[PDB]
């Protein structure tokens, strides 16, 4: 009995940082599953949820795993039956677990040798902040020896842009970091925009970092296409109503109440404070009419109605 | 004699910082014209030409500056005549020159008397960073006791949002800073969008700090109105074709050359350095199709053809 699976989850991040957070969760559940010794089907699903939720609430109720955790459950729940030997249950169960992990680990690869030809000779690409998805495909393209250049949004408040350029610069790729306020000015140059994904919705929506829809309309207005890479285990069952209807933990964009009683053209270091920042949101949502093609291990999906057929296929 | 007239211009900033830059240059030109023992018409215009350019070349080749100075001349020489008394020239010049600056610095007030009713009770306004005119109208509105509350774009790289924030909060009105990456998520909550002007071109376009166009597209797509406050002496003869072709000093948005070597969620300290920040532009341009209303000392102009007719009426 581990009784602290989060550590195994955590330990995975140090045994390998090159894996996504949900991947560790599943890789941890199997360790729970394999070691768990039960006697009823209900016993498994009881601690499984009570393990997933235990794993959920530990990580600020992150969405990426919250999908993967729920999808994984509803996966093994499918072709589950108990005939004669009870041990057959666990057998069919955990064996499919590794089988799911197999596809899960190979998912972020399957998109690479599938989205790399989207880059053409001498083309110029744009990316909002770092994402493990857009990275490999570019590298799996640059590996093929193809000339191209790339801008990267600085991606406040994450600042993941400063890391993304390095990962590309290190891989022999020309970069040019650009402020979040100057993406529109860049659309004239760019031939194709490309971002990762943090969550795909029932309507084909796109929950990713805070500024995706900021540039999604630009490419829509600047007539350049829009592409986003999303692994299967990022489909979610929610369904918003706009670019705003999302549940968010901390309340956002509150105002202050000012009682009548109180007190170089580039002015660096004159910004908001950390307290001012966290009032601002963290995630974004681009309605499907603004994306022209999802990039998944299941392939490239453009209808953003078939995503539901695929989403229905993913769940029961 | 009259030399380093920039210090006159400069001492004005210490004599008064609440006035902008172009008014100071004008205040210096008339001062230059005042102590100008001249004898021929050619001498006068030869001075201010070889005077304004020295004034022009001294400050970034700023637009609002280069706007007023060039406009100042082509005003004074308009109704110019020489008859008998040569002193009439210097008389007619400074007398009319005084009338200009008199009308000039009074413009920023005249705008407030027009913009304040544009704010409704309980309205929600949006402004991209600091903007002289935007402040006064809101203040002159708040003086008249009206409930509302505004967001503020932090305005990278200028960071002028915090300055705009305080100056509003300092005048007891609610504020809430917004990083430039997440303006779109806030639009559904707004009822009006109001930004300043750093320069106005012929076609009705807008030259303001970078990210100004970043907003107007949202206001367009989010079906929210867009107003910009501009003083007359900011009009310019420039006519950019697209939303990009504008004269810019330094090279902008260049890339690197990664030869084969090897050099090596509120992450608040991995930010683009001053060098790579410089590679970003400081100005964007809002096409006239997005300006629902343009408010000036001459009034409010929505035609964006009368922008030009009033413009032609300025350049004699």
């Amino acid at each position: 009995g581990e009784f602290d699976i989060v550590q195994v989850y955590k330990k995975f991040l140090q045994d390998d940082p090159e894996i996504t957070m949900p991947v560790a969760a599943i890789e941890a559940l199997v360790q729970l599953l394999s070691r768990s010794q039960a006697k009823t089907i209900s016993e498994f699903m009881d601690i499984l949820q009570n393990g997933s939720n235990t794993l959920k609430e530990g990580v600020q109720n992150n969405i990426s795993l919250s999908a993967g955790c729920d999808i994984f459950q509803r996966f093994v729940t499918r072709s589950l039956h108990d005939v004669g030997d009870f041990e057959q249950c666990k057998r069919h169960l955990v064996e499919n677990g590794k089988l799911f992990i197999q596809r899960a680990r190979a998912c972020r690869q399957r998109i690479a040798h599938l989205g790399y030809p989207l880059i053409r000779d001498g083309s110029v690409i744009l990316t909002h902040g770092f994402s493990r998805g857009v990275a490999a495909v570019l590298l799996a393209a640059a590996k093929r020896h193809v000339r191209f250049k790339v801008f990267v949004t600085e991606s406040r408040p994450s600042g993941s842009g400063c890391l993304m350029t390095r990962t590309l610069k290190n891989a022999c790729i020309p970069t040019c970091m650009v402020l979040d306020s100057a993406v529109s000015f860049t659309m004239n140059r760019v031939d194709l925009v490309l971002v990762g994904a943090e969550g795909v919705v029932e309507n084909g929506g796109l929950i990713n970092q805070i500024g995706t829809f900021q540039l999604a309309v630009f490419a829509k207005h600047a007539h350049k296409p829009f592409y986003a890479v999303a692994e299967s285990h990022k489909f979610v069952r929610m369904f918003p109503l706009s670019q705003y209807d999302i549940p968010f933990s901390r309340p956002i964009l509150e105002f202050d109440d000012p009682s009548p009683e109180t007190v170089d053209a580039i002015h660096n270091e004159l910004i908001m404070n950390e307290e001012q920042i966290r009032n601002n949101p963290t995630l974004d949502v681009t309605p499907p009419e603004f994306v022209s093609g999802l990039i998944t291990d299941l392939g490239i999906i453009d209808s953003k109605s078939g995503v539901s057929e695929e989403l229905i296929k993913l769940y029961l």
